[PDB]
């Protein structure tokens, strides 16, 4: 007996009781529903509100249908994709854009088809497995367009019309086998060379930079004559070099792209916001890839046609998501010879491309190369510091570092910008050992491997040198010269080299451990084994130098120093005077300043984000910038009034001047000159802070029924708090992980200079020291040598040999 | 012209181009959709298919009318809520339960009486702002009803019937306005107390226990009997105590609670899962309200009938989001007198509601009392440590401290478990001060405000005291013994000191800057205030000594134990032998430990969570409490060889024995004679360790068309971005905010430790210690006899005075 409840959700408060058991007389709730009238009106109003129906409606209730078909529910999906292909024909009549109407139409006819395709396939005529909507590319003209403008010839399909498509490619594996094609494929070119731009939250000045000079690369390809010997010859010839070359230019997703960016973009014809609206309406896009073939003019001067695909992710990822998608979909695709990774705002030079491929095609034997890295514009701007200590730093790095490592055919790390590969040696084991953290959850790898982020590059350049029954060795350019921009403050440069330095760190553990392969696998000359060999010896010294060096250079600066002003060893000075309170009282003030700024230094970085602590690191780094500026005058002082000797001068000579005699053999001696002071002012402040800051945020990485309704919700709610726990389970793992690691590393630190201290004294240490740093120099100073030697020999020797 | 595009998407690759301008012929276009009929067969299976509806596509239809009613969307709620209407009632009849078919029916009627409503104001005819679907409880029989059960006297419709509503009240204080009501009010049955349980993430034995402990306190306060100077007289008298106490069970969100207490629950008789599901269908409520008069039975007795109330909420949010909607909906509904709080597991005793009503109806002038709070089972499994020490720590705390906060009717801190207030004096401004985080963003309050978290207690004591145009004072009841549950390991004691101990800096800080309110605006009397300045004094002194603790911990140990070796001072042996290699040897020992240890505590505890580095932790409490114990011994072995004197004798008492007088004084002896030892070997632990670890982690806190589509996508995107970076840099606020306090507290204690080392000895500092260490004592000795005297006085002498 149901009671008087006809008013019960009208008034503002209503009590009613419910029995349960005696199921209720149908005849009396069939009369209450014939006493009641009024809902008829409201269905009145309803039917008159859902005769008009909207854009934003329709758009709605095809993403509803796109969410439910990828639920696996097809009968849902069946209605509301034929509810909106209905809704959609029929609003398209009403708009009055003529591109908006023509969009429409297609879209719902396009929605009809996939329809009645998905029923004749829930019939069972249809065999297929995870149907989907069908691909359906769609060309539209160019807003604007460039009436003058001269290029070498164009027809008007290619010229004056941009493609657009959406995929669904969840493995991009699968992208060539479900279909997608691209407009070269079509065309019938086919690329020899594809570089990848990768691009998130850039300004439109770097993109328009570097694709101008990516323009000026090209025309001076062109422009060479044939009939040199160092000409190349082949498909990079003259007035048909344009067609060969594919530019990717991969984004990171719509919700962080700068606007300027877009409309950019939208200037030069590659993205329409509305095309990418409607077509995508339901077929549940992971990425919309846009192709054209875009000209540019720049002033006065017209540039060569750029084949352009871009490709702009709906979700975000990391870089090596990018470069998955790339590699994977494009490269297997296309199937080139060389691939070429550069970054957003690398500006290169007129001669780059054409040392590359002259270097890959002559040599034969190269599996990777990668050009010199330097800053742009360093002498403009002199009064900063943090620009001319990079500038400095980048050029020793490039010189001794690059040109020893080339000698042995094993660079450690290729430039995240402007690196090159040939797509013989990267296509199998390479490439699955590249992307092994994407395709494998970080619980099963571990916490070593989880941890190498931002490291990968250096696994693949140690892949391809080891590859099985394969002997690729790497090789370094030295005329590729890439323009990049460094950051004008502390906290973006101290951002930069955590990232840096703890993928690095890891990298070469993992590469030490696992140097074996290259003996045990790999196909190479005795030869090649034996200088393997001894460049694992001078790496595994070189590691073990580095790891120790805040202690080395805290017991350096103290004895030489302090321990001479204390103990009356300064040559130019005699400290025997003084009432023995300044003597202790510079040491104790030494100690305690250093001791207190390492650990402000520690807590800081291991606290917070190094963005509102700037005053503090300001502070500290003008500390040590002073003490070390002080160190220096005084070290010099000691030197030049010595009377001097073979050994002081040989030591002199392989500790410092091995800078100066590298630059002059390879012509780059006025940087160091303009350089060497800012750099040698930043020495404790670039090894304290960024090793310790590096360390510390080591953390930071990526028609049922009722009773199925209830078990619907019962396991949906065990499935997301299981869920939940791993995923604190796996982060307690890495913060352990890395506690440890920073634990040890600096209680290492700590036992080492406190043993120094107690149990050595300067003339029982220094000579150690001093013979370390000798041979350290000495090899890295050979091995520029003899790179030098060979890039100026082996031209003319290679008639011999 | 249309394209050949009549297989696009059943085709799995299609290329099709679309020109823009055209706007193309409607005639082609309506000859080609007259060209299709194979639509009509899917149409056909459509048709087919929503013929039977579904219980959850009902229950998703309704949720999606909520979702669009409150996004301020109303046409579409409208089509929404007819539409499940329409399937709800047309499902109800194919159910077989009939609590289910009942169920359903009423939700239909309900949907539709609220459609039509909706539909009247839609047209103007009632003039409403915010409407929203009308409120209606339903009351339902209980699944499990005792047979066996003799009570006092119970009406059948409230023993046998649950009732239950969903809320939609947004902000509490409305919860009266928008027409709620609870069963109580409306029986005519006025409680004059109530008592609040917050519950998250509990076992069912511990609300069992509790339950079972309230029923037993209200036997008690039933069995009185009349006629007695002790006995309390008014609504709290025998046989009908049981209908003037109210329970409110408070809950924190269906996602979190342990799914063995809903099984408890259900059993009897206050949560049914298919009433809250179809009930609360369309609604949006942000908390489901259940009420019953439960009965509850333990072994072969019958406990007393308990009116409570459980709320649910439906998100997650602070226990003082709990208090909030507590205080502020029930106590402006009801109305009460006193206002008690409880966490669960807090398992009273006998007498415990008892002597707080009658201390609160005798004295009159008490805003606020609290209980005396002790560790269960403490003599049980005596081999633990922790558990001891933390017995012995409540028993000290509570004894002194509270005796002497008591005497000058000024409580620091009441406890979170079993306090209790009059709701006369927190009903307006001190409720405002108790919530002002909760209703203005963090942002606008700033980081000091911000930190106070878990420490809002505090807050609301000092208000009460210090309320404009009245005089309230705190009190502490030495027999309110309430026995709660302690963390039997080091982990979780570490977690909740961290909570503790931050709450209580802050709002310690917070009360000094805010004394003088005491005076500007409060009524005193002239002797109250100058108590309040003698305690002030008092206060200032207490939190300045104990700011400087570790640094006043480490010179006591240092100078007594390792300067009376070295320098041979010790009295029970002489230290002038040994080859002076021992005797530095010591000092640089316990220096270098209690460095390494400091530090190692530091950068674990800023680093990662307490909980995977328990054998670190382990291992420092176990060296910590080696050293302290050594202390220990050394210090009674030079006490227990000293020929004695008055002055040493009155230092020794007033140091140490002050604890053993107050002890034997409250006749509370044994365990501190038990528990003492244990105490003893944790105290560098506690304070180096939990102060460290509570400043680490302070971080821790809470029909449009295409242009408006576009627009309205652009602008959600600019909120989002905009809110993202507000929090970003809320968070680097309060980051930097504890950074800095934590960086001045580590280096006051090293300045000060290092200065009194460098420039201070063991004759002429340990004197200033012994004087500061015996006033405190000294102070909270004469506190503690104060109160001991007013509790046995006032009795007897309230017939003077
Ligand atoms: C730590 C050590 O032993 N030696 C230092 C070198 O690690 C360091 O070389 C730099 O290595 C990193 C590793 O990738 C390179 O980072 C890449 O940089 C490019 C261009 O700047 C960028 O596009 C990439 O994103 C980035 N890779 C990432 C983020 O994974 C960096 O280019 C290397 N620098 C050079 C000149 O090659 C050098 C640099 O100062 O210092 C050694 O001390
Ligand atoms: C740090 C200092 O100067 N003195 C210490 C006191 O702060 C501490 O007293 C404790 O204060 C906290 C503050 O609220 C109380 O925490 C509450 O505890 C109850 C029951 O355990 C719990 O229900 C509440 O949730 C919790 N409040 C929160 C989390 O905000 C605690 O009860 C107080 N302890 C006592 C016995 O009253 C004492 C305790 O050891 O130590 C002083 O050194
Ligand atoms: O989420 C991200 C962040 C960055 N990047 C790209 O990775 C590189 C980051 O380089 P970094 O900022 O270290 O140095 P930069 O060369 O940009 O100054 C750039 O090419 C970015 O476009 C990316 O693809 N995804
Ligand atoms: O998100 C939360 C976490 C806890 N609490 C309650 O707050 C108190 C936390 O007490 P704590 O864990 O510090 O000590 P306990 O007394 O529980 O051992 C308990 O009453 C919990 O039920 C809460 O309401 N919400
Ligand atoms: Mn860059
Ligand atoms: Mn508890």
């Amino acid at each position: 007996p149901p009671p008087s409840i006809r008013s019960c959700g009208s008034q503002q408060y209503v009590t009613s009781y419910i029995p349960t058991g005696a199921a209720f007389p149908p005849s009396s709730v069939q009369d209450m529903i014939s006493s009641m009238k009024s809902y008829a009106s409201a269905t009145d109003l309803v039917r008159t509100y859902s005769e008009i129906p909207s854009v934003e409606e329709a758009l709605s209730t095809l993403d509803r249908a796109a969410a439910a078909l990828n639920a696996r529910r097809y009968r849902d999906a069946l209605k509301l994709y034929l509810e909106g292909g209905y809704a959609m024909a029929n609003v398209a009549e009403r708009q009055a854009n003529p591109k908006i109407c023509n969009l429409l139409t297609s879209k719902g006819f396009e929605t009809l088809n996939w329809c009645a395709r998905l029923c004749d396939w829930i019939e069972g005529r249809i065999k297929e497995k995870h149907p989907r909507p069908g691909v359906h590319k769609v060309g539209i003209p160019v807003s604007n367009w460039d009436e003058d403008w001269v290029g070498p010839f164009m027809d008007e399909e290619e010229a004056r019309r941009m493609w657009y498509t959406p995929v669904y490619c969840p493995h991009p594996i699968d992208f060539s086998n479900l279909g997608y094609r691209l407009r070269c494929v079509e065309t019938g070119r086919r690329p020899r060379l594809m570089i990848c731009i990768t691009m998130y939250n850039e300004g439109p000045q770097q993109l328009k930079a570097t694709l101008k000079k990516l323009a000026n690369n090209l025309a001076y390809l062109k422009e060479q004559m044939p009939g040199d010997e160092k000409s190349l010859t082949g498909a990079f010839a003259g007035d048909d070099v344009w067609q060969n070359v594919l530019v990717c230019i991969v984004a990171d997703g719509r919700e962080q792209v700068h606007p300027k960016t877009l409309d950019y973009l939208e200037a030069i014809g590659l993205y329409d916001e509305d095309l990418l609206t409607i077509n995508s309406a339901g077929i549940g896009a992971q990425c919309h890839l846009f192709e054209h073939t875009l000209q540019l003019s720049v002033n006065g001067k017209c540039l060569l046609p750029i084949q352009t695909v871009f490709a702009l992710k709906e979700n975000k990822a990391s870089k090596l998501d990018s470069h998955h998608w790339y590699f994977n979909a494009f490269a297997e695709q296309i199937q080139p010879e060389y691939t070429a990774v550069m970054d957003v705002g690398t500006m290169l030079t007129k001669s780059a491309l054409y040392h590359l491929l002259f270097a890959f095609e002559r040599n034969h034997q190269i599996g990777g190369a990668c050009g010199q890295l330097t800053v742009d514009n360093p002498f403009e701007n002199l009064s900063n510091w943090v620009i001319s200590a990079q500038h400095f730093e980048y050029k020793i790095s490039n010189i001794l570092d690059k040109s020893l490592e080339s000698c042995f055919g094993f660079i450690s790390v290729l430039p995240g910008a402007f690196s090159a590969y040939r797509y013989e040696a990267i296509r199998g084991a390479p490439l699955d050992a590249y992307f092994q953290t994407l395709n494998i959850e970080l619980d099963v790898l571990g916490p070593f491997i989880g941890n190498m982020y931002l490291a990968e590059d250096r696994i693949l350049s140690f892949e391809v040198v080891a590859r099985k029954n394969c002997n690729w060795t790497m090789h370094y350019v030295k005329d590729a010269v890439a323009r990049t921009d460094v950051p004008h403050d502390l906290v973006g440069l101290i951002s930069q080299r955590k990232r840096w330095l703890n993928g690095a760190f890891f990298a070469t553990l993992f590469s030490i451990w696992n140097w074996g392969r290259i003996y045990s696998e790999s196909k190479h000359t005795f030869v090649r084994k034996m200088a393997f060999l001894v460049f694992y010896v001078y790496h595994l010294l070189y590691t073990a130098f580095g790891f120790f060096l805040p202690a080395n250079l805290y017991l350096a600066l103290f004895f030489i120093v302090f321990q001479g002003f204390q103990q009356n060893r300064l040559e130019f000075i005699d400290t025997s005077e003084y009432s023995q309170t300044v003597l202790d009282c510079a040491v104790y003030i030494y100690n305690f300043s250093y001791l207190f700024g390492l650990l402000m230094l520690i807590i800081i970085g291991l606290g917070n984000n190094p963005k509102h602590m700037k005053l503090t690191y300001y502070f500290v780094g003008a500390v040590f910038g002073l003490m070390m500026m002080l160190s220096s005058l005084v070290g010099a002082g000691i030197f030049f009034s010595t009377p001097a000797t073979v050994h002081s001068i040989v030591v002199s000579i392989l500790t410092v001047g091995v800078y100066f005699i590298a630059s002059a053999l390879h012509g780059e001696v006025h940087h160091i000159f303009m350089t060497f002071t800012h750099y040698t002012a930043l020495i404790p402040s670039f090894v304290n802070i960024f090793t310790i800051y590096s360390f510390c945020n080591l953390q930071d990485l990526s028609k049922g029924d009722f009773k199925d309704v209830i078990a619907k919700r019962r396991a949906l709610e065990e499935l997301r708090r299981e869920e939940k726990e791993r995923v604190e389970n796996r982060k307690k793992n890495f913060e352990a992980f890395r506690t440890n690691v920073l634990l040890t590393w600096a209680f290492s630190n700590l036992i080492f200079a406190l043993f120094v201290v107690y149990f050595a004294s300067s003339s029982t240490y220094m000579p150690v020291l001093y013979i370390f740093v000798a041979s350290l120099n000495t090899c890295r100073l050979l091995g520029s040598i003899g790179h030098w030697v060979y890039i100026h020999t082996e031209g003319l020797r290679g008639r011999v040999i």
